[PDB]
């Protein structure tokens, strides 16, 4: 009577997700490396719909063209085994020690230039393999201090950037579109555009602004303590949410990519509710880390786990909104009345009317109950599975 | 051989800093209420350039015409006898209990057409006693729940109240521009818009974007352990930073509003090396409540403490800027790098380039120390006044 | 097939948390006072099986010896009426003016003796009316700037009143005990005492430590980002966990006191499994404030959701318990070796025993999952109702 | 004119500071490993008064006894070169795989026997190079989801653990005293023991607690928003500190360990305030990592930094604190009034007292001006070397 996820479901997950050897700031690997072909035949046996990489994660920094051939050949016959695809890719541009001051920002001229060439080398790829979007996660690009980086200067470099990725884009006509991944800090002090909010502003300052839109994380924006389902309906209203990356963070502290379902639960259930209502038919990407203390039978225990927390999220989602007692309550709280124009009328209307201004009673509507706690606990109760 | 504002130095002040009266969630007042004539003329004493007002402020809710006018022309009177200006002002929306589900985004229709034309009605005014800017703070937008506010419909009905304003604006011929001020909570659970990216990427979706811009908060953004220089670099990279509330946060608790130059000393110092390079020639706006531990002459001395610390603040980042020590550190840390182009040279040019892959040696480069430190350290020494 | 509460859950209320006017920092009362004998009879409707009393809530301040007598033998009556019982009481030394800088650490000398006074008085009131728990929450002790407070004083000051409240307890025979209720910041910058650990610590330097332990509050801790069920355990394993405050809290911001069962629910799941396996037989308080948003109907019903999650929540935990698959996942984990000692056989034997350390194979040991991800599933599937 | 520090200052710096190759959660070393001898001198020529060290920094992991041997001699004749002490010393528990459930509270009983003959054997060596402290920082006792530890049991086996290390110590007559350091989380997702307040707690439970102190970390508080001179006040006033360690971090987000004088300045300045005027005579230690940004000789660029901020720190409060106008301003704010008893006449006296309560003014308290405000920025003027 479960939630097995199909390929239907269109779950995926990075290459460096299940590889993550377990290395952190203060401990060596509790992990072996896995070979991406290995980890493609058990992600699709758990019913993943495909899988993504950064070039590094594929190819291993400094592999010669021969041995650039032979890790993607044998990654195209493992996807042609499973029927797994590959819709998303990314450079990167972080774990190299050249890129310690950054990618596309760095202070040095001709490490900016590197990162670009690295990353076009990689947009091609990713193309080849049928990707339709390109993440950055620019997390370089920062700094520790105020001096080190003047940030208006950063700015301009940072789109000079994204504007001529988007030049080559349209000039070799290909599909892809990309999309920018916000992160407040870690692993520099602070990082630019390190919200959703902060990275849609940028995007409208880009040559080409329809090519670009954002693929927010969940723990990303809960280091700020923000609401993230609230930034992604912001994503969603400016047409902008082309990827999403799904994880669980306990509050502001370290970025802790737990398993999605873990972490903040309720702030889970409202973004399955919202990606589930406003039709999002873009990739489920998992950004997690299984914790190190586990072996290789707890990483698929807590990839699976992803897939059906997600799963039972959302049939309580769908219980919530299809019950006649809560679209009652939706009524009694007046979501209808939120989604009515306030002055189709229009100024002069508005204006004019002595009942918006000169003869309204402002005692009574301030009287008025807004029924939201008793629409919270129905909601409470639909996610818990204790209607009654 | 001190530190003295003069009107030049363009401080205001919101009558709503000096006269808060220190009730807070867990107490009653404990100073009596001031009469905006009496802080007017204290300010003006202490070398403020103007103040700023919230229409509940100036004229107590419920006024009638003919009491409307009585406190408008003492206020004039004041002003006339002080060369005080009001170079911005702003509409009260979150006070009053018919405002506690929001002023535009309330759920309830009616509610949200009082709040336009209460509004409206203010705007008027504000043009009339000459203020440049108009400010809004939608405290009261937002949520406690999930289902209580769906976001999507919200923004449009924000989206519909801001181009309501600007055609009022335009069509009355007004000279005033907009600033949306950003909060990420209190005093709801979760706000709309809470941050300065948020604040940004919502105006590019306006109807007369030119109209609009923001008004950061020192204290607002570091309730979300956010970089606040960093936020003002965006503001002006994107041409929108219209005014600027300055004051002092100890990070991520409640919102503290203590005088500048409290909280995050070396933010303080950061901003206004930013706000006098970049040229910010706008109000330099205290939003501030002196402590409920002080009497009046405590809200004196708190006052005269934000100009205070503005001005030595400045004087010690035009020290650092113009040493001949700082100036060439920067080039050690390749400052001077970050402003040139990384491809003007452009995309062909580029990828033809054999020096930015094919033979760029990565190694040598990574090598490379940034010299950050030793500059942070010159910042340092530059700060406290021990250079040597 | 529901969850009704009965007075042998023994759910408490206190009047000031149903009683919330809601006042904010930022705006107006949204309900009328409630007379305390209407939310007597009410809980006892709804089925709680007492409440908990500032002074000042239930004796308005200024209040005449026999206005005192009426306020009394009136809440007397309702008690009687309803078989409500009174298990905990507190002084309110936070909200009137003169209590601005603190009640047992107010820089004036003669504040803090005032303050003696007025808990002493209240203390022979709750003996009265039949409390066994005398809370105390220092809210206004602290400061928003370093040089207003030596804290080493400001300790030596509480620790003189906290002596003499024990002093007066004994002298009098009485049978109550003191718990110290923790917070670390709002309403003043920082708070001292400011989480359950400080607590602890400082109540092993009072006279008579066995009078006095903590009173914990869901969201405070949360305010600091700590992990709540961890500070109750190390409470539980102390001896001192007297009393507990149960809320809702959605992280580091302000004190929002959310109704039971919101704000973090997984938190919430793990507290009361611990509660319900540790044999917590105290009261369960909540300390809770109904959104402002809400009219009286609204109060009624988040307070019922405050006892309705938590015995849903009871539920799922002894069916996570009592379930054989957990139980074998716990001993996959090894939670059975965590409850052995480690070195029964002393310091010497383990010193000798080279099968700790000279023939300890590091290696092998590395190698095994903790298994973790699996059980915390499964504590996952009992909590959403999923298990299969 | 400057700020050269002394050996007589009594800076010290661990071995790991230094030494740390840059290695983070997403990136490779940027920096070769420094031989041990080589930090030794350099900081000496700094002017250092002394290096601390993990056993694993100094001796790796799985050397052979004949390697210890040679590891130590080559360390003690760099120490007898140069004069520099050895203060303090720890064990790593953290790194190697094997702890990653934790050393003393891992799960398997066999790993936390293992981490005791650790600990035991660098005891040993540590007062053979005559450090008085032994630190213990628990990196790993925690966990990242609710069932994988039972805290109470958890806190049985770290007292057991600690109980013998004591044991170990008085046995083999040893003049060394334990610091146990807190830190709330990174790098598991909750950390056992998470600020000074839990730790000192935890201490009065110890079989001989006269054994144990607390070594906090400024950054390590910070992480949980606390005021880290109101901790270190509290662990002074319980005679707990026993050493303390020194850097910066700019709130709450990952363990960023800057430099000392980095992060909070002001901060900084209250803690040299205190440390000074309590008379702590325990080493300056720093633990902090020169960003990953520099080369070497950033990093001794970076270590002077730590102890000139600290010197010009310490000038700054000695001003403030002599200054005839400060202390004029601490009487008029009453601090004169906080150091004397609150009822040294006693209980019986303080009841019968009428000027206490029954003809206490509370108006005429209340109206008192705390004067804090301008106290706060004459120490603003004092640390900015503005005083004028």
């Amino acid at each position: 009577m479960n939630y097995q996820p199909t390929p239907e479901d269109r779950f995926t997950f990075g290459l460096w997700t299940v590889g993550w050897q377990g290395r952190d700031p203060f401990g060596d690997a509790t992990r072996r490396a896995l070979d991406p072909v290995e980890s493609v035949r058990r992600l699709a046996e758990l019913g993943a719909h495909g899988v993504t990489f950064h070039d590094d994660d594929l190819i291993p920094f400094g592999s010669s063209d021969s041995e650039r051939e032979e890790h993607v050949k044998r990654f195209r016959q493992a996807l042609d085994d499973t029927g797994m695809k590959v819709p998303m890719a990314t450079t990167n541009l972080f774990t190299h020690p050249v890129f310690k001051d950054g990618g596309f920002t760095a202070n040095d001229r001709d490490v900016r230039r590197y990162a670009l060439r690295k990353t076009i080398r990689n947009i091609d790829l990713a193309v080849e393999l049928g990707a339709e979007t390109y993440v950055a996660w620019g997390g370089r690009e920062g700094a520790e201090s105020g001096g080190a980086k003047d940030v208006r200067d950063a700015l301009d470099r940072m789109k000079e950037a994204f504007d001529l990725l988007g030049e080559y884009v349209t000039s070799q006509g290909y599909d892809i579109r990309f999309a920018i991944e916000p992160k407040p800090n870690e692993p520099r002090g602070d990082i630019l555009l390190p919200t959703v909010g902060h990275a849609l502003a940028f995007i409208e300052r880009l040559e080409r602004p329809e090519l670009y839109g954002v693929n927010p994380e969940v723990g990303h924006e809960q280091m700020a303590g923000l609401n993230f389902p609230h930034g992604i309906a912001q994503a969603l209203w400016a047409g902008k949410l082309f990827h999403i990356d799904l994880n669980g963070q306990n509050g502001i502290k370290y970025d802790q990519d737990l398993r999605f379902g873990a972490g903040d639960l309720r702030a889970a259930f409202w973004l399955v509710d919202l990606l589930e209502s406003a039709g999002y038919s873009g990739p489920r990407h998992f950004d997690f880390k299984p914790p190190r203390t586990e072996d290789f039978d707890g990483v698929w225990a807590s990839a699976a786990g992803c897939m059906r927390n997600y799963l039972i999220l959302k049939e309580r989602a769908a219980a919530f909104r299809a019950d006649p007692e809560v679209q009652e309550a939706l009524r009694a709280s007046r979501l209808d009345e939120l989604a009515r124009p306030t002055a189709a009328d229009g100024l002069q209307a508005l204006l004019d009317d002595r009942s918006a201004f000169e003869e309204f009673d402002v005692d009574a509507a301030a009287a008025r109950g807004m029924a939201f706690e008793r629409l919270d606990q129905l909601a409470m109760d639909h996610l818990l599975g204790a209607r009654g």
